[PDB]
């Protein structure tokens, strides 16, 4: 129905301590791409001070972010995937375990509808 | 209201030599950073065989991405910044103009709401 789906999440109430490791992060961050079916084509994750950690996993044509707050515990995630072969859905659920998220709200986007294009 | 401001894009009849191009792409989406004032920590581009480019410019606590699909002259583009002094819609507007998209639907959410964390 549309080149790529795209999850844009709020997780709240998450576990401090994974939102501002950011070895963690990245390590939970591309064990999703994995459960997703994606191949990972590169990834860069960086250190927020005081508090905070953001990443990008780029994968084939789309990415998954996650920037995190962990003053709040919260944490902006996005899962933007192309391709039937590839469930953004599996990336969400080994993160919601991963971080902990006791609430969490998302929207998915078709991105690239073919009747657009 | 919000810890950040995120632009969701689809831009429409773009100049597909423009979309094409991962050396012009990485330079107008740097441009695009400097014009919404963020400040810039890693970017990452790639172009993949045989059309398409994909990149991400990893900005102060967010991000701005863009794929490319030539072959249908369209982008998905993603315009998250975080803080008052970083405008999403001037990146919008130097993007629009740099691919010449003559048509675009953007949706804009408000992450990390105060009211939710």
């Amino acid at each position: 129905k549309s080149l790529g789906r795209h999850l844009v999440a709020e997780f709240y109430e998450c576990d401090r301590e994974v939102l501002d490791n950011v070895q963690l992060i990245e390590q939970e961050m591309k064990q999703a791409a994995y459960e997703s079916g994606a191949t990972i084509v590169t990834s860069t994750f960086h250190r927020f001070l005081p508090y905070g950690v953001s990443g990008v996993v780029v994968i084939s044509e789309s990415h998954l972010t996650i920037h995190t707050w962990p003053e709040y515990g919260y944490a902006a995630i996005d899962l933007f995937t192309c391709g039937e072969d590839v469930d953004p859905w599996k990336a969400f659920e080994h993160l919601k375990k991963a971080l902990k998220a006791k609430r969490v709200h998302v929207v998915e986007h078709e991105r690239g509808r073919y009747d657009e294009i």
